[PDB]
């Protein structure tokens, strides 16, 4: 009668209530998508520059690699040319002696 | 009354539904706050990677800077041996005809 | 496997001994070379001094050859001033004899 | 497998290679022993030219020094007739005009 009205009361709260929960519940499941989303694209992301860094250490090594190629060759260029000066300043230091000594040549008396 | 014992069931039914609900409620909340951890971790790593890529670059381009110096140096070094074998090459030739000529008419 | 393991092992010595046997090749080159200078020279001094023997011989002969010229044109000369010596050596003893007997009974 | 094949090619290039390099060695082995040969020669060439040359020299000089000996020696005995020839002929004109005038 009185209590009746009151029950139905408490089941009527509980009815929207539970209207309530599934709205919240739906919100809570896009958010675990989106939370699944965000974590996929910086699990990528991840990847992505993993291997960038990896692409650049190698470039990079190559580039060094390239350039110590070319300062040894230099010191080998360098090598023959100051080996080649050497021998020529000594054979350059005989001829001019060798004049020098006009017992070479003869004599104008 | 028999629809008040089925009443009572529908409520007894309800109630101990909402027992599990707080109990998936739990699992949920648990699930978001790990999350949340996996979340910090990945971000962090990224800042890790991105400061490792910087740090390399940096590392990679002021050495080959570095490099280039010393070619350049030693392209230079060439130049001054080159020319002055080259020089060379001349007075050795020069001195040598000094000597073959300053005795055809000696 | 254990086979690659020894291939690596093999082609990277092949690596190492074909670098020792470039360095080798530069001073067999260098050694060619210094060589090769050092002929040159050599070959240009035997040709100073053979111009030098010559040279030499040339001013020998000929010098010789005009100083000789001269020696029997100075016996020459010699030649008729001792014959001439000779014969005014006789022409003055008889006039002085002859003034002396020309004294002596006139 | 396919990088296998690369790997034996490879290596079995560089073994015929070396033969090649080896062959080369060779002729340059044989080429220093030509050059050595060579060089010792002209070494010995260009002691025998100075030899000659100071040899040349020596036999030049002292016999010009003893060719000048003479002809100055000449000249000296050239000087002492010339002169004894002008005392003559004089004192020859001498004597005939005194006895011109005895």
């Amino acid at each position: 009668s009185e209590a009746c009205r009151d029950g139905l009361r408490a089941v009527m709260e509980c009815r929207n209530v539970t209207h309530l929960l599934q709205q919240e519940l739906t919100e809570a499941q896009k958010g675990f998508q989106d939370v699944e989303a965000q974590a996929a694209t910086c699990n990528h992301t991840v990847m992505a520059l993993m291997a960038s860094l990896d692409a650049e250490k190698a470039q990079g090594q190559k580039k060094v690699e390239e350039l110590e190629g070319e300062i040894t060759t230099l010191n080998h260029k360098l090598q023959d040319a100051s080996a080649e000066v050497e021998r020529l300043r000594r054979e350059n230091q005989v001829l001019s002696v060798r004049i020098a000594d006009k017992k070479y040549y003869p004599s104008s008396q």
